[PDB]
């Protein structure tokens, strides 16, 4: 059970979306019956989301690979909703889904939000704000799940026009991970957008809200069905692009992995003290100013403990 | 943390050089300049320089002392050939091997440095100013108390840091050592305290080093005898987020090993996890290239140095 080492994961479980190509996978999808939803959380996006729905329209016209689209909009005062429904898109208010709740707490609350109205056996994020669309953004990671029996997540891999990923994932995400959890240190891209597992995976663990959110799902993955069932697809050149409010990104990873350590019994015992109060001291032309803020890191449980 | 930013920042202005070197001549006190030097040839040389200018204007430093890594690019004989005291990582205490990495040559620095204070500089500084030297000085010499002060400043606009320090320290420090969120550059080369303090705290090696001592000097001292100096612009050295990934574990590294030593961190390696995926010098980088994916593995020992008293003759 499982791969013996990272590096012996990396060998067995790392892919080239060349190898699935769209029009087989869409033939397994047809055989196995299976059903994929593609959910966008979308906030402040109105320029690129049009063409990302394109893309994947024109991508099924080739291969039906994608049954349903989801952007699930944070209200977004640029008429993303518009833009989303005028091409062909669902949408949902990030609000209204699971309004018990009260209004969304960030990415990571619209994502969980997003499992109650996914239909999709499967169900894949897609983030929404690529500037440069191209096919395989969809449907390569969608090839181990469909070709490689066992495997029930598979996370995208990708590198800018040597990549290691943005300075989170360089500088918090991987150095957090190869300490803390060794086995997801083989990942190139653990925080990566896009991704894809079983619906009934997502249902079952927790989701942090805001920014935790990717850092969460990657553990509570790994603790839910083994190394040995992820896996990484890559999806060639991508185009991605504040130092500051990275910052805040970066705490947020921090506070997702201090949790699970906390819940885990690695982490006991860990005023000035307030985990949601983040002092960000910095320097500037008028002297030295030590800015705070305030966000709350909120686990939403398994919806399955909610739905049905 | 807030109550500290208050009382224990100061701007650069407020101790004019000639100030202080009267300040440290009424007080008897000398201080070490200690320069951990690394390929640094082409900006050592100005730095020696200014702080001699310096000392014509205001005695303030008695030493001025490099320490090199044996660099390939003729950085020792730069030092020497402009006045400093240069020493190589590898003969001060060589009884420990060939130094492992910055932290190393920094702990070995006091096995030489003479004087009372000793004041930490960088070496790669490509546009040096006289207050980068001074600045720190300050408070250990004027506000009573202080026994340890860092610089703060920004690059030539809210600066909070490097990479590293934005997106490794101040997370991390926010959440297990709140008391040091205070602090604008925490990982800042320049700083200064008393030489006994520094001989009576463990040394972290390589990159681990800065963050060490700002663990090891909170728990030793005490926040309020801790400060801060604004020292106005300093250009970084752009270096490639490849390397500071190995940097920030060195952070990691720092924070979950005092974590452990105060029971905060029970189990380290995880119950369930096979021996095989434990290995804390192993150090792996995920990355793509042109021509695939790769894991790229660095190892890297994070040796430490126990304080240099017990071992130091
Ligand atoms: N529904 C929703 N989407 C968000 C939120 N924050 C970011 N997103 C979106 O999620 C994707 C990636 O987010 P990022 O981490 O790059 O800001 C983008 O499509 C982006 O607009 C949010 O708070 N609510
Ligand atoms: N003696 C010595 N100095 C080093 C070493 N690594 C970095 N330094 C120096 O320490 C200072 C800090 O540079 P940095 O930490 O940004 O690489 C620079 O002056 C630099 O050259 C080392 O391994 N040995
Ligand atoms: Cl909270
Ligand atoms: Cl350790
Ligand atoms: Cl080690
Ligand atoms: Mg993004
Ligand atoms: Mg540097
Ligand atoms: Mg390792």
């Amino acid at each position: 059970l499982g791969p013996a080492s990272a590096a012996e994961w990396f060998r067995q479980r790392s892919y080239d979306y060349g190898q699935f190509p769209p029009e087989d996978l869409a033939r397994r999808k047809r055989e196995l019956g299976l059903t994929v939803s593609a959910v966008l959380p979308s906030r402040n996006v109105a320029d690129t989301v049009g063409g990302i729905i394109d893309e994947i329209h024109a991508l099924n016209e080739r291969a039906p690979l994608i049954d349903q689209i989801l952007v699930v909009d944070a209200d977004s005062e640029d008429g993303t909703a518009g833009v989303a429904a005028s091409h062909g898109a669902e949408v949902y208010s990030e609000n209204e889904l699971m309004s018990g709740y009260g209004d969304a707490h960030g990415k990571g609350d619209a994502m969980w939000r997003a499992l109650s109205v996914t239909r999709g056996d499967l169900v894949l994020y897609i983030d929404a704000d690529t500037r440069d669309f191209r096919p395989q953004l969809a449907y390569g990671v969608l090839g181990p799940v469909l070709e490689v029996p066992g495997v029930r997540f598979v996370k995208a891999a990708y590198r800018r026009p040597e990549d290691g990923g943005g300075r989170v994932t360089e500088l918090t995400a991987k150095p957090l991970f190869n300490l803390f959890y060794p086995e997801l240190a083989g990942f190139v891209q653990p925080l990566a957008g896009e991704f894809v597992a079983d619906r009934e995976l997502f249902c079952s663990i927790p989701f942090l809200t805001g920014y935790a959110v990717e850092t969460g799902i990657m553990i509570d993955v790994l603790k839910k069905v083994g190394l040995g069932a992820m896996a990484q697809v890559d999806l060639g050149e991508r185009q991605n692009r504040h130092l500051r409010d990275l910052s805040r990104m970066s705490y947020a990873v921090v506070r997702a992995v201090a949790r699970r350590l906390r819940q885990e019994g690695r982490l006991q015992q860990l005023s000035f003290f307030q985990l949601s109060d983040y002092l960000h001291a910095v320097a500037t032309p008028e002297g030295l100013k030590l800015q705070e803020y305030v966000e709350e890191l909120v686990e939403r449980p398994p919806i399955n403990e909610v739905l049905r």
